[PDB]
């Protein structure tokens, strides 16, 4: 079950903060402009440690007042930057690999509806990685998760990674 920070269960298209689980590792969710993009559109995690970030709103494909139990979700910014044809995150192909952006193209659900959080057992709270689930052709298989991945310019930049997943705690905006 996905469950908040204050251990209440998570609402259908409710907004959070997506923090880290270790107060170290940094602060909130938000976006950067990089390479070419028009304006931010770009997922990182912000470069300030006391800031929350952006409220980030949080849907599955069901119709439910909670996310339910095991479902695949969708993930984007409650405001998002003008230039964004809509609020939703997705997976990008590149060169170095998959990377968590905004697009400036309006997205079918398939490409959005891409992730799962897996919650962390050694933990006293709720504590989630990210998967990120690639299409199986027909469906989808969540064997991959979301890291960070800093650029030259320092931007903590959410990519599918090999090591170190990320993990977060969903705190109620
Ligand atoms: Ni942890």
């Amino acid at each position: 079950d996905l469950v908040d920070a204050e251990g209440n269960l998570v609402e259908q298209g409710g907004t959070y903060y997506l923090l880290p689980h270790i107060w170290a590792h940094g602060g909130g969710i938000e976006t950067a402009k990089t390479g070419n993009e028009p304006c931010p559109l770009t997922v990182v995690r912000s470069p300030n440690e006391v800031s929350k970030g952006e409220p980030i709103r949080i849907s599955s494909q069901f119709l439910s007042l909670f996310i339910p139990r095991g479902s695949l979700v969708a993930l984007g910014f409650a405001n998002p930057p003008s230039c964004a044809a809509s609020p939703w995150w997705t997976v990008v192909d590149s060169p170095q690999g998959p990377a968590v952006k905004l697009s400036q193209q309006k997205l079918p659900e398939k490409d959005i509806l891409v992730f799962k959080f897996e919650k962390v057992s050694h933990s006293n709270i709720h504590v989630y990685k990210l998967l990120y689930c690639q299409h199986d052709e027909e469906d989808v298989k969540c064997d991959q998760y979301i890291g960070i991945h800093r650029d030259r310019n320092g931007n903590r930049r959410l990519v599918v990674t090999e090591e170190n997943p990320l993990e977060l705690v969903l705190l109620k905006a």
